[PDB]
């Protein structure tokens, strides 16, 4: 079955968790295929090698000159501290497919 893979990561990976939450439960309510899991940045190499898109916390946002080193190509980006704030797991749903699509075509 079709299905894209949405990484998120922080330094610990536990705050995130409520907005990956969010993300699945829209995500199940709109029938999209993909699998949102949120890990600590050690594991940014290792995991981040099979993500469609990597997410990152705006807290560790500097360190994403760092990741995009890490993982050349594969399409890093950082979510927005409003929607962060906000905790709108659509929004965030929407870019990270928005990322993916910016990779496979457009």
């Amino acid at each position: 079955m079709e299905k894209k893979h949405i990484y998120l990561f922080c330094s610990a990976g536990m705050s995130t968790s409520l907005l990956v939450s969010k993300m699945r439960a829209q995500a199940e309510k709109y029938e999209v295929p993909v699998i949102i899991e949120a890990f600590p940045e050690t594991l940014a190499g290792e995991k981040g090698q099979n993500a469609d898109v990597v997410l990152l916390g705006p807290q560790i946002a500097y360190m994403l000159p760092e990741i995009q080193r890490l993982l050349p190509n594969k399409p890093v980006e950082v979510i927005d501290s409003l929607l962060y704030g906000k905790v709108d797991g659509l929004g965030v749903l929407k870019a990270a497919v928005a990322a993916i699509k910016k990779a496979a075509a457009n």
